[PDB]
């Protein structure tokens, strides 16, 4: 009747003034696998974003006690969660605050790819100014394909169709309901790769969909189609988009993920004019920062009771 | 019989293939106000994009024959229509297909100033990687004020609450029914000032409108709101843009349209952390090149009967 919790990364104030409230709260962010091995042990609830190495190993370390962990975010992966239910222990997350801050951060990209709003925003702080060099094109009528009908690339449909384009998703696990009432159309994988002027990728990085924006798939599109990546940046051959873009199959990219962030400097998507990055910038909206701390707060003390 | 119409500025392609069809016509782009003026003397049509040198002088040299002159663009204020009123002159503009393509870059710089689109493709292009200081805002339960409910302000609002937000507009000059129909209220001007999270400007530069936003502008508004300015540049008297920008009551600013254009280098406004600078790209669409090419083509044609 005085529970105890690991924060092993940072947290929002939000969040740990609820924790404060129902637990004991260690805030030693950033620990080497055996401060919290050595941790672990003695507390009832560990509660992490993408970042803290838990798998098997850290599983065994607590015996008993550890009875839940809570995963801030997005994805999931960052915990061997086959340990989790086998050593007894439950998995919470917090996805619900991050992907309002998703979708919108690639609406974001979306339009500003279609616009050049930063490499213009770029010549006239550079001194320049050539808006003949600099001319958008118009998201309206515009068929936008969505690959991963999640949770994300399903509220960013919600968003397009606000917009006004006529958008489509393909994702074999997706509520032909679900769909159908948000707006959306359920259509088959080549005809998302043809038909389609704006791409927004969703997939889940597995070695079933990896590399899959490689060359074959490139062709296949319609030339000048553009993509938006903010789910798992490995999806894409990164060396095909070099060029596909160089070549002109497609016309501009807007890449929040990354094969490996931070890429190296010499990365030649980052470094390219058809290509307008952020660097995992998918969540960083001061509201799902509170949004987030709060959820799992409230998570982790439900399955705490 | 053969009619005849003078393109002063380059106009799109479609369309003089559409100028070609039901008259003769010279392109003879950029002229000097005094062949401007011996040319109105024998022709029926002059059209112009915002641009062009067309005033009493120019309409007193034509003597009759030319019937009617069209304002390639948005724009109807390019010239002295009180001089076509006063000699039986006829004035035809292009108000639809730069409108669309207007409001949507106007979104799009309200999304990427959100999530600082600009200023974070620049600093990873730029070799470094700062996922912290690049965080955005959630444009999603946010207030959007749109001052001036014009054809472009309203279909700014048409997109504004597909994405999710509230929005308000204020211009004395909309039925209410025209608003409450796409979904936005009507209220009052302080009720706009004070309320925003988001202020759009799509005023006409009205001699009374020269400078509203100034120091007494800002104090009233929430601390925090952003600033969409992709209209006409002269309503904001950017000497206190930039001081509030600077001071932190203006969060961002994402501008379009300047005071003068283009803006001096030095010019506080354009080279600014919380700025995004598009220059006056508000129409720099291919759906709108053609589109204003061929409308104001037909909109000569039909007032040349």
């Amino acid at each position: 009747g005085k529970p105890t919790v690991l924060v092993a990364e940072k947290l929002g104030a939000a969040g740990l003034a609820l924790l404060r409230e129902f637990a004991n709260v260690d805030c030693s962010y950033g620990l080497s696998p055996e401060d919290l091995r050595a941790k672990i042990s003695l507390c009832d609830a560990l509660i992490v974003r993408s970042g803290t190495k838990v798998g098997r190993d850290v599983f065994e370390a607590s015996g008993g006690r550890l009875r839940v962990v809570g995963r801030a975010g997005v994805g999931i992966d960052n915990v061997d969660l086959a340990a989790a239910t086998e050593h007894g222990c439950l998995v919470v997350n917090a996805p619900t605050a991050n992907t309002v801050a998703a979708a919108e951060h690639g609406i974001a990209l979306l339009t500003a790819m279609a616009r050049n709003i930063a490499q213009a925003d770029a010549s006239l702080k550079a001194g320049k100014w050539q808006r003949n060099k600099y001319v958008g094109v118009s998201l309206v009528g515009k068929t936008l394909a969505i690959l991963g009908f999640g949770k994300v690339g399903s509220e960013v449909a919600r968003r397009a169709k606000g917009l006004g384009m006529h958008v489509i998703a393909h994702d074999p696990y997706a509520s032909a309901d679900r769909a159908r009432a948000i707006g959306v159309e359920l259509v088959s994988m080549e005809e998302a790769m043809t038909t389609a002027d704006f791409i927004s990728l969703h997939m889940p990085l597995t070695p079933a969909t990896d590399k899959m924006l490689n060359d074959e798939a490139f062709a296949k599109m319609k030339k000048g189609v553009r993509i938006i990546n903010v789910a798992r940046g490995g999806v894409i051959d990164e060396e095909a988009l070099v060029r596909a873009l160089d070549s002109g199959v497609v016309a501009q990219a807007a890449l929040d993920v990354f094969t490996k962030e931070p890429p190296a400097a010499d990365n030649k998507l980052v470094l390219h004019g058809n290509v307008t990055v952020t660097p995992h910038l998918g969540a960083s909206t001061v509201e799902a920062q509170e949004g987030v701390a709060i959820e799992i707060a409230e998570a982790v003390i439900g399955a705490l009771k």
